């Protein structure tokens, strides 16, 4: 019987916009699922536990979204090849601030998350320096940085710089011009010069 | 005080650099320092309270530092003015390694350390702004993302990353390159075009 943990999940990230994990308690959670507080602990050992399924989902959410990119390619120049990538972070995470803010403060505590976390950002960071080469034996970047280090600047920056963005922190560069304020910062480097 | 007060502090972070806060005693402080206990806290309150200190003392030191290149402009060509610009601070900091390690896991709990950074950050962003401004009027710069946009993207790469590489995390730019990429970014999309 699947559903049941859906509606779990599903309650915590629209009880996440309201408070952090600290008000919510494995109570609150019982009643959205329509099940009696006991019944709960047979998906999940504790919210804590709920948190990172949560953020995991999120996270893959990502993988598989640009998965498809590195599928079937888009009629459109090398601005967007770039631009429509770092878009699916925006989007997604976008979508799931809550979730994002939660599991972020919350890495601090969760080997897990922190784990899940520093994963991933390797297999996205590798797959930019990857295309950096793929424009480079082609002839069409310059052989400055070793695609890598450059990469993960980039990526690096994405974190931060898309984070205070949902979080509303200040320094912050306002949600609707974070994005092209990223992908110019993106392309301008991949590809410019001296 | 200071001769008192300044033992306490290096006696501090001379400390930090074997371990955290949450592992050094108001007595270790007190010893190592040369000082008596009574005297420490007519000092310092709790040993938090050193850290705020420590940290407010780095922070500081890099914006004089910075501060110091206005009055000494120089000739020198677009570049480099930049390397050693950003190089004040992964030089700062990047000699502190240990308090910034610890002023850091103490943004999650500490709001005058919280205000402390954030106060800082913004006067660095903004300083930035101020040049890629001017940069532009002089026609050296293109005019593309706005300054303060460009600048805090920018800064807040320089944040998450210089301290990822001097945290050494996974992942991260050694320690032993992130000057040669940060300033390669920050030129490239100032000067860049698109
Ligand atoms: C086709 C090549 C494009 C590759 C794009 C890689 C982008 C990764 C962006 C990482 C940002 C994560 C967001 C952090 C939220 C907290
Ligand atoms: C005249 C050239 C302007 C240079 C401005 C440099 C600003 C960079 C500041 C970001 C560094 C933050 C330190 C992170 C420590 C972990």
């Amino acid at each position: 019987g699947d559903d049941r943990e859906l509606a779990i999940l599903a309650t915590a990230e629209n009880l996440l916009e309201d408070r952090p994990l600290a008000d919510i308690s494995v109570d609150d959670l019982a009643k959205g699922a329509g099940i009696s507080r006991p019944t709960f602990y047979f998906y999940f050992p504790s919210k804590e536990a709920v948190l990172l399924t949560l953020l995991d989902r999120v996270v893959n959410q990502a993988d598989m979204a640009l998965q498809t990119l590195a599928e079937n390619p888009a009629d459109t120049d090398r601005e967007n090849m770039w631009r429509t990538g770092i878009n699916v972070f925006f989007e997604t995470f976008g979508s799931h601030k809550a979730v994002t803010r939660a599991g972020q403060a919350a890495r601090a505590t969760s080997v897990e998350v922190a784990e899940l976390w520093s994963t991933f950002m390797q297999k996205w960071i590798a797959y930019t320096a990857a295309v950096i080469d793929a424009e480079r034996d082609r002839g069409a970047a310059p052989r400055t940085l070793p695609a890598h280090e450059l990469a993960t600047a980039l990526n690096l920056m994405n974190e931060r710089t898309l984070f205070a963005s949902f979080a509303g922190e200040q320094p912050s560069v306002p949600e609707a011009r974070v994005l092209d304020t990223l992908v110019h910062i993106w392309v301008t480097s991949i590809y410019g010069e001296n």
